[PDB]
């Protein structure tokens, strides 16, 4: 059964301090409780070793933010898939926005990126997303479509392991927000174009996250969607109240 | 006095578990002498936190392998100069010839990391260095002159902070040696130009490190150079007597 999952993204935020005070914190804050989800916590490459140890690996999985895209060498400031194994992470978010629009990111480079991720058994969380001009012109379906090709080249079984998220980019300090709506109509086309190329059966199975703003007031209306499958989580990641009241909206 | 330095730059190598073991091994190698040089691990961004307890503070110091340009926030993925020094780390590599060719890293963006590396307490090992079109046409002090615009912009307080590294990127892969007295040369040229800029001082006062191909057969012959600080290790850097080697060649 598709799982729901709420993923927090913190993105260039924490100290290594303030970073392993936030991870035992959200620790015990899910103590008590089972969540009705996956939870993951994503780091940046400093924290990760630190943090693995300090949550309830049954409740709480952690991810990097990135990784390379070489398994190792001569690649100067780069982390492999490797490395981010090696410390406990089982996640990686890939082809976020911010790293298509500042560092440069392609559809080869990320093809190959996803690709060394699975080789080291880490499950990518794969961001996708279109740019204000694009929403405008309602080409936010052949953009998307387009920036899925890093992963379509996988094979059944490949796809099968990565997770999606997509991002509204256009609602990024415009003033703009995705409605539950909005969300609902682009996770269902995302979802129809994996149909299209592996069949139903993989794409009921691809966990969909929204990755626009995500909130405790807004989780369960996005949530109760039925292609959104939880979210990739900004802001609210970085506030135990504030992600575990997101959590929260997948209570039964 | 200017320091005598053997840095290691262990690239896009070592697991979590691979890099805490060499920084033991190393820290050993190490146990029953006080080299005569400061001795620096850079390694990637997962180790840091790791490591840093791990070696006798007073002979061997810790770096990262880079950072970000910006403090903090909204850069899935990057790792600021302020989360590099919650680590424990006092040092940072910025413009490595890699991350120049691969990474897209421009005068203007070195410029901001080496502003943040030293916001946070960090020490830059600053590298420069022409490649083998620049060599072959005779530029290579216009083009180490012109890279050095990302650090001249530093007060004369601000760069007497800063360490130098010369990468002859011409001989990478191509059969080709920098000779210690080809090393000598353009270490002296850039000497000049600090001098030019800040005076004889602050210039004398600079730590410029040979970045190029290092082994214990040729440590001796480069560092005797007198505009040769030490090194900036590369493929040596991964095996302690290899590295230990290099460190010995300061041995009164």
């Amino acid at each position: 059964m598709r799982k729901n999952i709420v993923a927090g993204n913190w993105k260039m935020n924490k100290t290594l301090q303030e970073g392993i005070a936030l991870a035992k914190e959200l620790n015990e804050a899910l103590a008590n409780e089972k969540p009705n989800c996956d939870v993951i916590i994503c780091t940046p490459f400093i924290h990760l070793a630190s943090v693995t140890p300090l949550v309830d690996a049954a409740k709480i999985g952690v991810g990097a933010e990135n990784c390379a895209d070489k398994a190792s060498g001569a690649y100067t400031g780069e982390v492999s898939a490797e490395m981010v194994a090696s410390t406990g992470a089982k996640y990686v978010i890939l082809g976020h926005s911010e790293r298509r629009a500042y560092y440069g990111e392609t559809v080869a480079i990320l093809e190959e990126k996803v690709k060394l991720a699975l080789a080291n058994g880490l499950t990518p969380i794969f961001c996708i997303g279109e740019v204000l001009e694009e929403r405008e012109a309602n080409k936010q379906n052949e953009v998307v479509a387009a920036q899925m090709e890093s992963v379509f080249s996988l094979s059944a079984e490949d796809f099968s392991k990565i997770i999606l998220a997509y991002e509204p980019v256009w609602a990024i300090g415009t003033g703009k927000t995705a409605s539950p709506e909005q969300a609902q109509e682009i996770h269902a086309f995302i979802r129809s174009i994996v149909a299209d190329k592996y069949g139903k059966e993989i794409a009921d199975n691809t966990s969909i996250l929204y990755g626009g703003s995500c909130k405790p007031s807004n989780a369960k209306e996005l949530f109760s969607n039925p292609d959104v499958d939880g979210g990739l989580i900004g802001g609210a990641a970085l506030k135990v109240s504030d992600f575990k009241g997101i959590i929260d909206a997948f209570n039964a």
